[PDB]
């Protein structure tokens, strides 16, 4: 009964680290600092990434185990309004982190990025501890942090016209709407791009490293014939065969030069889509509460006051889901544009690259 | 048998047709005529086809069958001296092209091309004359081991040494060309496979992925994705042709080259035979010691075998002059066209794919 709680509460609780939501050029939009900062991890007793945030260049070390702490901590306190990634995964007991690190400096980048995220106290402290205590002082403050889940709304305020349940709904099932068919939409490419990843990482190569070798093979056939006028045409086929062989080679290291990343970022909104499902739910709950509202004055559950917050609360609600839904998309577009050009590019490289491989080859023949 | 109906043969009488052999600067060879022709073969109440002789100009026309009757009667007259390669919307096109090469092969061939059987099958003006040389080719006795007689090489007899050793030689080539050929003839057929059946469906299956993604992108509502939704669905489209440019593209390449290893598997599926053939041959030279001490054949006896079987080394030798001279043009000339139409291939993708990224604006 939390979504009761948020939109029932006593309320005369006035946030601190008060969450502003404004009205930007298009649609309500979170208040980004002007001061963006990342932050690096590497440099891997057990195994202790080293944190490095490019804005006050002061390290702090952190164990797996800790990075779940922070997302656990940050899905339980803005879970709710906004989509909390999942971490990587320990593959097996030892490669291993060149796929996992990599994922996790994306992950710790992301949330840097989101101008909430960041400036939230368990984030910052998770970057900014000095010692033992100072860590295990804030490792506290958070767990014991009743601001969370569908009370987190209560810290935010948009600077706008309060909203009515009728756009507000229709926002929420547009919202679900394009997140679902998105999921499916990411969900496929992946699915394609794992297969062609396999072909050309597989078998492909395969081929290529056959016909390379099949034609040596008969190229010094044809060398063992004593005949007047081999070595010109031999050799060329020769050259060839090796050529098809570099090819083979060039194809099986090509995926990680390109259908890599395009896969990951896939991989990283898959999961962001993973999370609206939850959110949209609370969301949809909401507000068919907010419409039995009506019905619980008339029986005299609640008064025409607790119906009036009731609303104010919903709306903040709507207002935070879009404030999101702008950042969403707002990434999106870039991230997909870069992805796609970038793979565009390596592709283009990939095919060029064989094609002269084989011109070369081809100018080693003779004319007869 | 009938190795030793020639190496031991009567004789004392020359042969009409006369199929002469000399050794120049580079071993020794047939006698290539002057102007060499060639034949047409095109033109679609059975099917049949019509065969024009560039030589001079007034087709014939011959159904299959026919064709069939003269592999038979070439590889029985000069099968055991000279490799006769095999016979075969799709299919009358691949036969009719297959058997245009064939054709040429033939003209091309200073022996057969010269051939009795093999002209009059050209150049028959009804069904009598046909009827009749079909008749004499059958009963052309100067076949099998015995086309050998109707050879006559200008040079020195050979000696049983050089012959064996050559002959051996010629098995190890042709044996391990073969060997060579089915090779590359497996790998070609497995690529094949796979550039017209996966492969061009994984990236119809990408271009699709892609349009799907664009088009669900542009139900956001958001604002600026016509650039960016435009450009994807574009891209997506790209692969999707890509993906038939795939499909399409062994026909102008890989096809070729395996035609080539497909007739020259046909030529060297022959050299099994001719070689036991030769073999043989050398052996039945070799008990000739035996076959004088015991008074079986006469001192004459044996040096016709000598003689004899020296003519046919001479020919093995100059077939595979021709054999040789023309694998080195053929294969040089193949594989340059697979390569020509491999570049062209990729460099084109390469240009679709530039395409596709213009459209895709930076940030």
């Amino acid at each position: 009964p939390g979504t009761e709680q948020y939109l029932l509460a006593k309320q005369l609780a006035k946030p601190k680290e008060k969450i502003p939501i404004i009205v930007g050029d298009y649609g309500p939009m979170w208040v980004y600092p002007t001061s963006t900062f990342d932050c690096v991890v590497a440099d891997p007793s057990y195994i202790e990434y080293q944190l490095t945030p490019t804005n006050t260049n002061r390290s702090v070390n952190h164990r797996y185990k800790h990075f779940d702490w922070l997302y656990e901590r940050l899905l339980v306190k803005f879970g709710s309004a906004i989509p909390i990634p999942s971490l990587p995964d320990k593959q097996v007991t030892g490669e291993f982190i060149k796929m996992r690190m990599e994922r996790l400096q994306a992950w710790m980048t992301r949330m840097c990025r989101h101008p909430v995220i960041s400036e939230s106290e368990v984030f910052q402290q998770f970057l900014n501890f000095r010692d033992e205590k100072e860590w295990k002082t804030g490792k506290r403050k958070a767990e014991r942090d009743e601001l969370a889940g569908v009370m987190i709304f209560s810290t935010m305020e948009p600077e706008a016209p309060d909203l009515d349940l009728v756009e507000i709904e229709q926002k929420c099932e547009a919202v679900g709407k394009f997140t679902k068919a998105m999921d499916d939409g990411v969900k496929e490419l992946l699915t394609v791009g794992q297969e062609h990843w396999k072909r050309c990482t597989g078998p492909l190569p395969k081929e290529y490293q056959k016909i390379g070798k099949a034609l040596q093979s008969l190229a010094t056939v044809f060398s063992s014939s004593g005949y007047q006028g081999e070595t010109d045409l031999n050799d060329a086929i020769t050259e060839a065969g090796k050529t098809y062989e570099e090819i083979a080679s060039l194809v099986a290291e090509q995926p990680k030069k390109d259908l890599h990343f395009l896969m990951e970022c896939n991989h990283e909104y898959k999961g962001f889509l993973g999370c609206f499902p939850d959110i949209i739910g609370t969301h949809k709950g909401a507000i068919e509460k907010v419409k039995e509202s009506d019905k619980l004055v008339a029986t005299s559950k609640i008064t025409l006051q607790d119906k009036q917050n009731m609303v104010k609360r919903v709306s903040i609600m709507s207002y935070a889901l879009q404030a999101e839904m702008n950042h969403f998309h707002s990434n999106r577009i870039y991230d997909y544009n870069s992805v796609i050009r970038l793979y565009l590019e390596q592709q283009v490289q990939f095919y060029e690259t064989i094609a002269e491989k084989l011109r070369q080859a081809l100018s080693r023949f003779p004319v007869m």
